[PDB]
């Protein structure tokens, strides 16, 4: 087919031979059709191939008319009636310079084109058209690549960078490329009413990457196709320039800074992280002419490096920070892209998984964007049984709940029956009959701590603190075990739980658990700085120096701790715990079998002693760990018959293991010491009932997959 | 103001003038932009006055040597 611009004067052209009613299609014709008027908005005058490659136009603008109105007169039927194939062959006779100048359909060129015999003034004094002259010469300073369709604008290649690699979503938009966005609407408009305002039109997103910042430019893109685009944004459309420079190479880019110029703020720009020095800077003379509207973008990151150094060139920008989107975002995406995604994969789904997903997804993410993560884990999902599904064994080209959610998401870490079985409710109410199982007897740490931290959970949590421990007993009581289990149980993660040394790390560990730099600051940063859910154990507290208290304090107050960069991270998923040893002397009222409230005053007292009431009273709960009953020392056995069996009946040997009392009588007695607790029999069992398999291992006199008591 | 006018009254528009205080004051206030100046005006002058008015004119309902400002 035609191209339609050239179809437009072509029509134009048979409108052309119309309007005076001419008898007949003839060479000479469209001379006046392909011209409203001498402006370049009528290329054939000036910017045309020929004016440029042989024969200006300018005074050969008299004759064009001149022919068509000396034409006979027709009546209206006979005109355009016929394209007396004369005339009749530039419809196909268009079709040549689109080989020997590489074109597919024919052009405002190619109608040109064909013309080259006879549309002219031909005579011993002949302004005409040069048959290859003009064209395959200026064919290539008109564009140098022609053809795209017979859509699309003005086909006088003004700008080529523009063509080139500017990419406009709009098209893509209105040709349903992109996935329609959401909840950015906000953002969406306020960054377009950011481009609305006259004042500051550029926007600056904000924020790590990932996160839709150009989704958001997506039904931004889509807003100027739904035509809601503010009147002062209607008639301009959407370029992103991502960047591919590959003499300068960049310059390309500074000489399309005109092609939008042609287009007068016909179009925006965005650029999305890539904001830099540029060559030399980026962007601005164009902008910096007090012309075009862009829609900037960049994570804080590039933010603080060259736009701090001017900030007037941020004059033009409002700076807006994307935030993690909500649950009903990622949802609503998923809600719309969760049948895309699926049909993409070509399978389908619950969306009973798919909102399930975002819920361990949004919770147990460590790094990423939600949704992207989301529909990474929706596509894996997706893909992977979908590849299970197609390869053989597949049976369910819907998807569960459960896997999709867990076993697929149990490949960020794992322990899926436990990311199941949680409501995040279910923690409390069977935690204290859970952590009955780890820590035993202690049943004061079993409801005091998690009571406490029952209302560090349950939602009661302030928005910003954790719950606060302060203990004293065996350090090997079960007390780490415990904030273990806390670790364990709560966070699903033994990593939570971190050595952090009050003691030693203590005085200018202030500068050592962050500084602000003059790579962590400090220890306890990328601890938590990466993993905002941690459980802190903090080393024997009141050894610490009172230089980090104060901060500790603010550990304590507010959860939050500036940073050597300064940032103030959230503790509050954490439960800060504190520790005291110093209750080993008062463990003499636990000696004689006290209520420890006895002592549990002056350990009170003792703790009140040294530090601020308020650094005191954030405490929680503080629990004495009671004495060992011959239970609470020897149901310690397990503990070790499971890390036993962990390894010879788990995970190699698969041997079976027996004990009687008699042995550990023969065991914990030995077993036990008093400041230590079953702390030395851990590492005692080590060999004389370990290695005495490791002897018998190889002794061999009984074998694997057994078990024989001492 | 009076370059545009002097363009094309004179030969091709025909056209008689309006102003609001509006852009009168816009272009002052908005138009002109402290830092980059009226510069970006300048060629705003077009956009939301010749630009926006000539495509209200140029239907030509509102007559030859009308004028409509925002
Ligand atoms: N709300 C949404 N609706 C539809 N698709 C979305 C949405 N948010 C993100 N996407 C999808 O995310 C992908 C691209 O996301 P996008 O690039 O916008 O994130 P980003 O934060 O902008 O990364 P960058 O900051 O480097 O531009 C596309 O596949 C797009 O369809
Ligand atoms: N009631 C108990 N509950 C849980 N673990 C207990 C108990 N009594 C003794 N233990 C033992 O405590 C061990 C770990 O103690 P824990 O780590 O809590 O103290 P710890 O502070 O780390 O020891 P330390 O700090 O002195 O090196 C476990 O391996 C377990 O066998």
């Amino acid at each position: 087919q035609f191209t339609e611009r050239a179809l437009t004067i072509l029509t134009l052209a048979q409108k052309l031979a119309s309007d005076h009613q001419h008898p007949q299609l003839q060479p000479i014709h469209i001379l006046a059709a392909f011209i409203e008027t001498p402006e370049d908005g009528s290329v054939p005058y000036l910017q045309n191939l020929i004016e440029k490659g042989r024969y200006d136009y300018d005074l050969f603008k008299k004759v064009v008319n001149r022919n068509l109105v000396r034409i006979p007169q027709q009546q209206p039927a006979p005109a355009e009636i016929t394209p007396s194939y004369a005339l009749g062959k530039v419809l196909q006779d268009a079709a040549k310079i689109q080989k020997q100048q590489k074109d597919s359909f024919i052009a405002q060129d190619h109608i040109l084109f064909a013309l080259f015999n006879d549309s002219s003034i031909q005579q011993i004094f002949k302004e005409a058209q040069v048959d290859i002259e003009a064209i395959k010469q200026q064919a290539l300073e008109l564009r140098g690549n022609t053809r795209i369709d017979s859509r699309g604008a003005d086909t006088n290649t003004p700008l080529e960078y523009l063509s080139k690699y500017a990419i406009d979503m709009t098209e893509q938009a209105r040709q349903g490329k992109l996935d329609p966005v959401i909840g950015r609407e906000e953002e969406i408009r306020s960054t377009i009413r950011v481009l609305a305002r006259r004042i500051k039109s550029n926007p600056c997103l904000i924020g790590e990457p990932g996160i839709g910042k150009t989704a958001i430019i997506e039904g931004v893109a889509q807003r100027i196709i739904d035509d809601d685009v503010p009147t002062i944004l209607q008639g301009a459309k959407l370029f992103s320039l991502d960047l591919a420079a590959l003499g300068d190479f960049e310059e390309r880019f500074k000489g399309v800074l005109k092609e939008i110029e042609e287009s007068k703020t016909l179009i925006v720009l965005f650029i999305d992280e890539i904001h830099m020095l540029m060559a030399a800077n980026i962007l601005k003379p164009a902008l910096s002419r007090g012309q075009l509207k862009v829609i900037g973008a960049t994570t804080n990151n590039e933010y603080r490096s060259i736009v701090e150094k001017d900030g007037a060139f941020e004059r033009r920008f409002q700076k807006i920070e994307v935030a993690e989107p909500s649950v009903r975002q990622t949802v609503a995406i998923l809600r719309g892209l969760q049948p895309k995604y699926e049909i993409h994969h070509g399978v389908r789904i619950l969306d009973s998984a798919l909102v399930t997903a975002a819920q361990l997804a949004k919770r147990y993410l460590p790094y990423r964007r939600l949704p992207d993560s989301a529909l990474d884990l929706v596509d894996i999902s997706c893909a992977g049984v979908a590849v299970a599904r197609d390869s053989k064994p597949s049976m369910i080209q819907n998807v569960v709940d459960s896997d999709t959610i867990s076993e697929t998401a149990a490949r960020l870490t794992g322990i899926p029956v436990k990311k199941l079985s949680e409501s995040e409710n279910e923690k409390l109410i069977h935690m204290e009959r859970d952590l009955s199982s780890e820590v035993v007897g202690q049943m004061d740490a079993i409801k005091a701590v998690s009571n406490a931290v029952r209302l560090s959970r349950s939602g009661l949590a302030n928005p910003r603190q954790p719950a606060s421990f302060l203990f004293l007993g065996l350090s090997g009581s079960g007390k780490t075990e415990l904030a273990k289990k806390v670790a364990g149980f709560l966070f699903n993660d033994e990593d939570m739980m971190i050595r952090v040394d009050c003691s030693e790390l203590s005085e200018k560990y202030a500068v050592s658990k962050l500084l602000g730099t003059t790579d962590e600051g400090g220890f306890l940063t990328n601890q938590l700085q990466y993993k905002p859910y941690s459980v802190l154990l903090f080393d024997e507290v009141e050894k610490a120096h009172p230089d980090v208290l104060t901060v500790m304090l603010q550990m304590l107050d507010d959860g939050r701790i500036t940073s050597g960069q300064g940032k103030t991270i959230d503790c509050s998923n954490c439960i800060v715990i504190m520790t005291s040893n110093l209750g080993a002397e008062f463990i003499n009222s636990q000696q004689g079998s006290k209520i420890q409230e006895s002592t549990k005053n002056l350990v009170m007292g003792a703790v009140r002693q040294h530090f601020r009431p308020e650094f005191l009273n954030r405490i929680s709960s503080i629990v004495i760990f009671n004495k060992l009953s011959r239970k609470a020392i020897h149901k310690i056995v397990d503990i070790r018959l499971k890390e036993i069996e962990e390894r010879f009946e788990q995970n190699d040997k698969h041997y079976k293991l027996n004990l009687t009392q008699e042995a550990k009588d023969f065991l914990a007695k030995y077993g036990y010491s008093d400041d230590m607790g079953a702390r030395p029999l851990n590492r005692l069992i080590q060999n004389e009932i370990l290695n005495k398999l490791a002897l018998r291992i190889l002794k061999n006199e009984i074998k694997d997959k057994e078990t024989v008591n001492v």
